[PDB]
């Protein structure tokens, strides 16, 4: 609606920006982590350019540009190469031609320019800075050429971090795009300069000045950069507050996707100055502009402005069903024992791509001094480690059914109940934000999917962004009001719609028509379900890399571990001298048999398992759903099915958890495991618990998961009943024979 | 005896592209150490797979 000005209106499908998912492996947005992005120093003048392109979006203007502005200084850059070349910073100073310049002589000659450069820089200034001017110097020293890389060697730094700006991903969008066109991503030479480079036999002063020039047109692209992106923020509060109407026909395609945006709205809606900068320097402020085109209403043609700031917001930016996305979300709604009209439950799972299993490799340890890091030089696959592998298919389907044996009172209890804290689930149940039915997602317990930002509904209840928008994708219409909430409309006949008590205080209700300012009100109770769900949610390289591992060395904090194993003593029964003693130094089993009720104590040999003389390397995944974090979902509706009682389905899921963590490792030495007799049972009671127990140890001296949450686990598998112990039990000797 | 049939000492394997640095005039002798010490560096893996 636009009559003769602005006003309301409430499209029954408002959009939330999101981040357009990349699979570029250089981000890391709040669905989606990256811990590391791999990189590389030297090798070959190419390989120094694909990094210093992916160093060109990496690291942010700051400090790139102030990498640009150290270039364009001479003084700074004669330095840097009379210390890269053995020879004084002065005006008659000489070097070869034959002269060859290792990586380590370039960085050995920034850092001293850097140091008596006399401009101070954070750690991580200094860091991507000796990263950019390194990448610059290698390449001018290539194309001279004098460049001779010694060897390659790997680096790790870290993503663009998109992990908040959930409710801002346009100014993001801005700058990343005019990234691209940086001016370290492809450096223009000139070729007359170069050679009287190439020549021998060359002073230095030669060198900076061509290095300098170098970099003054660096300084010069930025200066463009930095306008071409301060254009596009003119043209983003130009967008606003034409949509908030404090500036005067236009509804273009891109004003009109942005009007029924909640994002754009919110953000926008007093003025933000952050986007307002940018006229202070062409009219000066905003509202020195803003005043300028309500004189003229009563320096025009504003079309292109915005067209400029569509074409990056666009390619950065999806916007998204409160349309798309109408998941990633297994909506199955399910309705009171009093079946109609209205529910109780709404089950909202979101998947994603998970990793059974992780490869070791077996490695040895290469000295630097720093500690600090390691460099490891990893060699062959030797293993790959096992997780658990339980299907969380089946704890939802136990969790179904209980919301459909639950009557109408019992479930408005229940979420009482919860409302005032309780949380007999855990995150897996809760109120459904500002409705008097309950959700159960996945996603509270997994990438932090599910996050609560309290602006978004109006009221009181706060509420996570991927329902908000998946809820207000089902919806047909959305009315843009200035200065309030979006108003969201539904229009869906006939009588696949409910009319019910649970919706908010502000929802409009018939048969085939919702209109109220909370979107999750169209799963109450609109017939609105989603078989399986939209998008899986990706990881790229989720481990670090080991591909190239024949060939390069690695230097790495955390992102691979070494295995620190403890090694048995070589004794027939020297081993059985120091397990008894329950207080000893190996991993061992330590069970109290259910079968009163001795204590077992068994050394766990890693050694025989790990390989002989194998240190095994180990990448740790940057995952989605993690072991911990899953394991901690079933574990959280066992105990909520625990009560409200069923035992039946509460202890048959604890038995499928309990199948998977004693699984993997069973069976993986007679006369050691003490005390026993051949009991069938007290023996596949070991099997049960040896099948855990060295999954623990394992996840103890490889950082594959948490001992923690297998603790958490052999717990509540030790309270299992002592009949099903055995039923499991057997079930893995009769796994382990064949 | 018969693992030291197969040690490191035997038979030197070589770098082509590191050497061609050492032929080349005028060394540093910086690049003569690295390239000896990596050939080292390599032989003691091996010892460490006999």
């Amino acid at each position: 609606d636009t009559a003769k000005g602005v006003i309301p209106f409430s499209t029954s499908g408002a959009t939330w920006a999101v981040p357009r998912l990349s699979e570029d492996g250089i981000t890391s947005h709040f669905l989606r982590r990256r811990g590391y992005v791999t990189m590389t120093q030297g090798g070959s003048r190419d390989q120094n350019a694909a990094v210093r392109k992916i160093l060109s979006l990496i690291i942010a203007y700051d400090i790139q540009t102030q990498a640009c502005f150290f270039i364009s200084n001479e003084e700074s850059m004669r330095i840097t190469m009379a210390e890269t070349m053995g020879v004084k910073d002065r005006p008659n100073a000489r070097t070869n031609s034959w002269a060859e310049v290792s990586d380590s002589d370039i960085n050995r000659g920034i850092a001293k320019a850097l140091k008596e450069g006399n401009l101070t820089l954070d750690e991580n200034q200094k860091d991507g800075f000796m990263k950019l001017v390194h990448a610059f110097v290698a390449d001018i020293l290539a194309q001279s050429g004098h460049y001779k890389p010694v060897t390659s060697v790997t680096y790790f730094s870290a993503p663009i971090d998109m992990e908040s700006d959930y409710l801002d991903p346009f100014s993001i969008a801005i700058i990343r795009d005019v990234l691209d066109d940086s001016p370290f991503s492809e450096l223009r030479y000139d070729a007359r300069a170069m050679s009287e480079l190439e020549d021998r036999d060359v002073p230095i002063t030669r060198f900076s000045r061509v290095m300098a020039q170098m970099g003054n047109a660096m300084v010069r692209n930025i200066m463009v950069l930095n306008e071409a992106a301060q254009r596009k923020l003119r043209g983003l509060a130009v967008v606003g507050e034409i949509v908030h109407g404090r500036v005067r026909y236009l509804n273009d395609s891109f004003i009109q996707t942005l009007r029924s945006n909640i994002n754009f709205h919110l953000l926008t809606r007093t003025t933000p100055e952050r986007w307002a900068q940018s006229w202070i320097q062409a009219f000066g402020s905003l509202k020195g502009w803003v005043d300028a085109i309500n004189g003229i209403a009563d320096l025009s043609d504003l079309t292109p402005l915005i067209r400029d700031a569509a074409t990056s917001v666009e390619k950065f930016v999806t916007f998204a069903p409160l349309s798309f996305y109408q998941g990633l979300g297994s909506v199955t709604q399910i309705r009171a024992l009093d079946s109609s009209t209205n529910l109780a439950a709404v089950i909202v799972r979101y998947a994603a791509k998970e990793i059974n299993l992780i490869p070791a490799y077996q490695s040895f340890q290469v000295p630097t001094v720093d500690v600090g890091v390691k460099k490891t030089a990893i060699m062959d696959q030797r293993l790959s480690l096992q997780l658990p592998e339980f299907s969380e298919d089946q704890f939802f389907g136990m969790l179904e059914q209980r919301m459909q044996n639950m009557s109408d009172s019992e479930v408005a209890e229940l979420v009482d109940r919860i409302a005032k804290g309780e949380t007999p689930f855990g995150d897996v149940v809760k109120q459904l934000p500002g409705t008097s039915t309950l959700l159960v997602t996945n996603g509270y317990y997994m990438g932090g999917l599910l996050t609560n930002e309290d602006k978004i509904i109006p009221g009181d209840a706060s509420v996570p962004a991927l329902l908000y928008m998946q809820a207000a994708s089902f919806a047909s219409s959305v009315r843009f009001p200035p200065g309030e909430y979006p108003v969201f409309h539904h229009e869906s006949s006939n009588g696949d719609v409910r009319l019910t008590d649970q919706v908010s205080a502000d929802a409009q209700l018939s048969h085939s028509a919702v209109e109220t300012a909370n979107p999750l009100n169209f799963l109450v109770a609109c017939n609105v379900s989603v078989h399986t769900p939209s998008i899986a949610i990706d990881i790229i390289e989720p481990m670090p890399d080991l591909t190239r591992r024949g060939t390069t060395e690695y230097v790495h904090k955390g992102e691979i571990k070494v295995a620190a194993i403890p090694s048995l003593p070589p004794k027939s029964a020297d081993r059985k001298a120091q397990v008894s003693r329950e207080t000893a130094k190996f991993e061992r089993v330590l069970y109290k048999a259910r079968k009163g009720g001795a204590q077992v104590a068994a050394p766990i040999d890693l050694e025989s398992l790990f390989g002989i003389a194998v240190n095994l390397a180990v990448p740790t995944v940057k995952h989605v759903y993690s072991p911990d974090s899953k394991t901690k979902l079933a574990l959280d509706i066992i105990k909520g099915l625990e009560s409200d009682g069923d035992k039946a389905a509460a202890t048959r899921l604890l038995m499928t958890l309990a199948r998977a963590y004693t699984g993997t490792y069973s069976s993986l030495d007679e006369i050691t495991g003490i005390a026993a007799q051949p009991s069938d049972v007290a023996m596949q009671e070991f099997a049960l618990q040896s099948g855990v127990q060295t999954l623990k140890a394992v996840a103890k001296h490889t950082g594959i998961m948490e001992v923690a949450t297998i603790e958490m686990v052999e717990e509540k598998v030790r309270s299992l009943d002592d009949n099903r112990f055995y039923e499991i039990a057997a079930e893995v000797v009769l796994r382990a024979l064949k």
